[PDB]
């Protein structure tokens, strides 16, 4: 469903940019700003995998009757999919500044480019603004208009709450594995990542399908947040015990003092001497000390614990889908599960 | 109208905070984030003059019949007034980071406080999020609900466009008085400042009064943007040729290489040798060189030009009010004019 659909998706981006930079050229006064906007858009919304945005489109096709999927309905689904991707771009640009990252998706972070710097803060906010400009431009007259606006606003707020939680939890310069508990981990994942990465896209498609029922949404959310929790846990696992060539990235959670799932489990599975080592090697830069932590995880059979967790999680999700999918086609959720597992 | 009204306004802030931090305590998981939110709110939304927010309230009383101003209608107007103030707080926190300011309203900028730093970027975004949470919490059922959401979103986007324009225009480290033209100045003022500081508050009150007419709004906007242009021009003037004890602040536009109104006029009123001096003293730190610019302005009789501009501007605004105020009470606009002149 994503294989050949990803094609028309990236293709629609040129129009999105045209619309966002054309309905402003009527004021040549702001011309130079609009040019800057284009550059921000092209640099930051492109180059990912577009999983979230494509999920809006795939889900839309599965929830809407084919005779109702006219050229216009589809263009709107493409636009709302790009809105999710812009929310995404909004978070990353801002997050890379806050974390002092150097690279993202392999290339230099926007704020690290010469002559951008902290101006990237306004750039991030423009990306957020473009979402609602798109919604107005394409969905102003649709019955689900206000529903999508509120959905995107709520997803931003929840992500930002989650980011606050994450920031409070791993203060850069306040190494304290104490607050790295399971309840804090699941709370951070849920707000910072799961709501906008898994619920938002499906939720958007739902409203565009006229499925606005508070109960149906609560049902999808139950399934989707859980999928998002496993997504992140598997991401933490793979960061360390993964294969950089397959995944396409090199792990750094240990050199970043992250509240990883691994370190959370390692903390519940550790003797006072096991902790002493973690409390002295976690957050360092040296490859000698980092590799020292990996060994402690391994010794604690966390890679095994994860595999055990992956089986339990998969069973639970399938039970979740069997219990809350309807009236929606279970294929809506099964497509996502097949991707992340 | 602002004199005794400012009282109930600041008073309502405790409830705003309560509502924004209480309808979240049902999730003790995010408790610590919500506590952080409170601190962000109290530090950053308080301590200004509340002109913009109070304008929503004053305007609401003048546009709505007294028998329709029940306790609930008023609480909503108080809340929408605080929403404007939160938009305000949102911009300042973020702008102080981008400009590397040290202080604001006399005290240390939020991002400069110990243990905040660039995390202030997420804090700013939470402040923006709170606006729409308030609107949902108080106006969800009102006929002007979607109108206010769109108004706040449009005001953010326009402010952000303006900020981009301003950033492109005075690149910190690219002293180029060339781009400091009158058209660029008026464009920056209009987008960055005038729309959200003057149109937004009145516009909000209007919609709450059921005045949603596209023509009436276009009429108010014509008057209000012009008032905003004079507001900023007078602000630039006063920054230099003002009295720090009366105004309550010390000028720094010259030590900041700002695209001020003064420097814009000085550039149109300057011989090649007059410019040579400006191109060498503008943006410096030394009090000897700064004071050197002030002398060049004076010699060019800019203080006179301003006074001449202030009289022309006042006449034009009164003509503007006589021509576009109705169906609105001219007092709505005259209250603002009396304040800024």
């Amino acid at each position: 469903v994503y294989a050949q659909e990803k094609q028309d998706f990236v293709q629609h981006f040129s129009q999105i940019v045209r619309v966002l930079t054309e309905d402003e050229m009527g004021h040549p006064e702001i011309g130079d700003a609009i040019a800057r906007l284009k550059e921000v858009l092209e640099y930051n919304a492109i180059g990912g995998k577009y999983n979230r945005g494509l999920t809006v489109v795939v889900a839309f096709r599965e929830l809407v009757e084919p005779r109702k999927q006219d050229a216009d309905s589809l263009q709107r689904a493409w636009t709302v999919g790009w809105c999710v991707e812009l929310l995404q771009a909004f978070f990353l640009v801002a997050d890379d500044i806050m974390d002092s990252s150097l690279t993202r998706r392999g290339q230099i972070c926007w704020y690290q480019k010469p002559g951008v710097g902290l101006d990237a803060i306004n750039d991030a906010n423009l990306l957020e603004a473009c979402i609602y400009r798109l919604l107005k431009l394409y969905c102003r007259e649709q019955p689900y208009y206000l529903n999508l606006i509120e959905l995107f606003l709520q997803s931003s707020y929840q992500t930002e709450i989650g980011q606050t939680l994450d920031l409070l939890t791993a203060p850069q310069g306040n190494v304290d594995l104490v607050r790295f508990t399971e309840k804090r981990y699941k709370s951070i994942v849920k707000y910072k990542t799961a709501f906008y990465s898994f619920y938002l896209p499906i939720a958007a498609a739902m409203y565009m399908a006229g499925i606005d029922g508070e109960k149906e949404h609560a049902n999808a959310k139950k399934i989707l947040l859980e999928m998002g929790e496993f997504f992140q846990i598997q991401d933490d696992y793979l960061d360390l015990f993964g294969d950089p060539s397959v995944t396409g990235k090199i792990g750094t959670d240990i050199q970043d003092n992250k509240c990883s799932w691994l370190v959370v489990q390692c903390l519940q599975r550790a003797t006072p001497e096991q902790y002493q080592i973690l409390k002295e090697n976690y957050g360092q830069k040296e490859a000698e000390k980092v590799a020292r932590v990996k060994a402690l995880y391994e010794e604690l059979d966390l890679p095994a614990v994860f595999l055990q967790y992956e089986e339990d999680s998969y069973s639970h999700i399938m039970a979740l889908i069997e219990q809350y999918a309807a009236p929606l086609p279970p294929a809506v959720f099964l497509g996502l599960a097949r991707k992340i597992y």
